[PDB]
């Protein structure tokens, strides 16, 4: 990634094994979970295409998803080719050539030419384009190895209301659908699969208008709320 | 290692005992498996010929593999002797001698004579060549200690397609043959040594179809498929 | 047949005795085969009616086929006489007469007259009209002798697909079907009159399998007599 | 077929019968095997599309394979048609008719209408493109006679090496492996799937070997006699 | 192939299907036999490298031997490449580009290049250069079928002299043998192991006598072979 940004934002240092082991511990245990996306992003803000490749090829497990990520990136580098009819040398004497999808993806480009674009004035941000495409793929794998299953879950007769709404709101985050389809998940699907004693409170006070009332309401079904596993 | 933080300037910083502790603990655990090869390249980025030796000899185990690398680096040292002369014209202050394959190996040279070639204008690539001879040399270990006959690969009787292709790539990564051969293993042996019902769906789909189509297919063969347990 | 030039000077010669010696080998071998229908065409290029009659007369055996043909062609002469518009007569100097079913046979036309119509720009293409009449009867010959039944054809229980699939397309080579129906026969009935063990695999491969995978199906169920030996 | 004459005019030579009798015999004897392929190509030179139909459709046996070729030509005529649109650009007195996919196939174009593209400048190459879709079709059919697994086949215990070597190279000729691959099968698989007593010498002699040296290897399996075993 | 004078206003036309058809009929009837190679030597005069490889390709059988010919060919071309290094390359009024051994083998030349060398002055006859290497490929096979054992081919007193003629001249000519080797071989394998009543006869003649006086020797000799001599 680039280092010493207050001094100049031009001088580099290779990806840290500490950084890679925290990615490799995510990629085992949390790769399929929505939280992958901001942790990856925070880790790889300021990175080179070389850095973005090196995190994924460091991974020893989940080799189909690493392949799924490789597919998404070619599918996107293929779109850059149909989007941009780019030429080989400089179209303007005195300036850089334009990057292609392969130069963006890190196949046809040295660390020097990658940071040549980012450091050139004005910059051309060849890893800010790359990291987007790994986020398309992280969204694609979050679906592929781990779909929502929101019909399947429900509140059982001795099961707590708060913990069931904690699951549903995680499931609804992981969901990639439009807003109106998810709005029905909250105002009908939740109300339908809740226990009937929690159902009265759901239908009275509106889940599209309050939730704090219903964290205090409905504490018989799953039993007293201070004896709960999460505390 | 060399570190840089200001443009045009090189400066050394000493190898850490904690950098070495991490190294020798992932060699104890995983040996020289592909998850270590771009972690080592990231560990040894700036590393001198003095420091590389320092990583090579701090390892206590896996000595047959280490010895197969000692044979490999000095074969390459032998080859640098073959294609370049020995430096033996007389030297003076303000005159550097040109490296032998052993000066590149660090096995007849002091830190000052090394960091001199390396911080030079324009620099001599004395740290990058030795690193290369270990990265080739680990690929050389990996290919022998690779346990799995890719020719004799077969799907589990209750196994899902999704774990089968994931196992398939993971195994194929350490096999020796050039990538055109890997590509045909992937077409051939994955369609043929899947479980019988699947092997027909891949024939209907096609051997040359896109990896999403192949990853999606064959679910519920061998009993129900399954997904990551983070919702 | 005539002699081609670019001089318009189109001289005539009698049919080659060799062209007939090749044909009277072909009539004995291949006379009710699908092979004889463009193979007649291949030897009768530039034919006058007298060359088309001469091929007919030079056959000694298979008189029941040459007779059923000659019937068919006389029906087409008679068809063309009902098509013909009666009594146009010599109402233009510089204008050839309109041809009847007898002129196209060669029955009320002399050889010189015949080459006239042909060598005219645009032609009146009498010999080709006759040839199409003959090919049209030769199709009717193959239709009436050769296996053409789609409900009689079937595959036995330990019978290769390789030999079946071949004599299926040889059945429908000879048969007439409109395109829409010929799609339906190849799709529907070829799979359906297959044996239970092949047929499940052919349900499996379906219309989704490409014809290189489809029409080589069933080799591990048909055993060593259904696989190829390698010569 | 056609000969070029008098400053770009072409004039027909109708086929020789002794050509036509050979051509149908080679298919009747060897089917669609490797050898027919350069011989069809030679039949295909100096001929318009309509002749190539007369030569191809004369095949009366082998009709499943001929469906697999025919449906290749059907498919390739669609690719070519949707590639170049007929009559949608600039047009004027004296221009000739522009060719569809149907016209290259010789379905919707006439004999001297096929020559009309051929005698134009720049000239259009209707024969060679048609000839091209047939040759690609005939490279599919050779693999119908070749083994479905080339890893699982092996030489029997008392079986000749000379047959074995024959069989492997004739296999590589059907399959049409990539260049990295092919070089790796003559080195690895041929060695591994020889019989264990043919193995011991072929490992020892190795794969730099010259073919006579290699063919005079493994005569020990035959045992002692007056005959040598390479014959 | 090429028609008219090679050192003249040479012309090149498209290949007869007959020439490939005829050759491979001979090969399938008679294989690599002494009557055969002189037919191939007669065809080659006026055939281009592309034509010469199209004949070699048109042979479908006999493939361990056809490989040994392609290997022997490349071994002549490798030696030729090294012997005859390239001089200067493309010359604008000069040679279009100059051949190397793989060009003359057809391997890296297209037909317009093969025709441009022969239509240069001095003409380079690449099929005449090619022809001799190919005949060495034909010959290389037959020396394989020939016994190499001098112990086994030895004369003895029981069997007639005519019958040692095939065995002798088969092994002797299995490679290039000089006069010095042959007189060693005629004494040691033949004339020293004759019948004792023939030995003094053949000893006054000596090893470099003619074969017709060795064959007609032993006039007035009784014993084995005396009813089986020509005189």
């Amino acid at each position: 990634p680039i280092v010493q940004n207050l001094q100049g934002q031009m001088v580099h240092q290779a990806i840290s094994p500490r950084t890679l082991n925290a990615w490799v511990k995510v990629v085992e245990e949390k790769a399929f979970s929505p939280e992958v996306i901001p942790m990856f992003s925070a880790l790889s803000e300021g990175a080179t295409p070389q850095d973005l490749n090196t995190m994924l090829n460091t991974v020893g497990g989940h080799q189909a998803a690493m392949q799924m990520l490789k597919e998404t990136i070619n599918e996107e580098a293929a779109e850059w080719d149909r989007l941009h009819p780019v030429h080989a040398g400089p179209i303007e004497p005195g300036q850089m050539r334009e990057p292609r999808g392969s130069d963006i993806a890190g196949t046809t480009s040295t660390l020097q030419e990658q940071i040549g674009w980012m450091t050139h004035n004005p910059p051309i941000p060849v890893g800010e384009i790359y990291k987007r495409w790994i986020i398309l793929g992280l969204n694609k794998i979050v679906r592929m190895y781990s779909p929502t299953s929101i019909l399947d879950i429900r509140q059982g007769p001795k099961e707590p209301f708060r913990d069931y709404v904690d699951r549903f709101y995680k499931t609804l985050r992981a969901e990639q659908a439009s807003q109106e389809v998810k709005n029905w998940m909250t105002e009908t699907l939740l109300v339908q699969n809740a226990n009937p004693d929690c159902k009265t409170i759901l239908k009275a006070l509106g889940p599209a208008a309050t939730l704090e009332e219903m964290m205090t309401a409905c504490q018989g079904v799953g039993g007293p709320g201070h004896k709960a596993r999460v505390l």
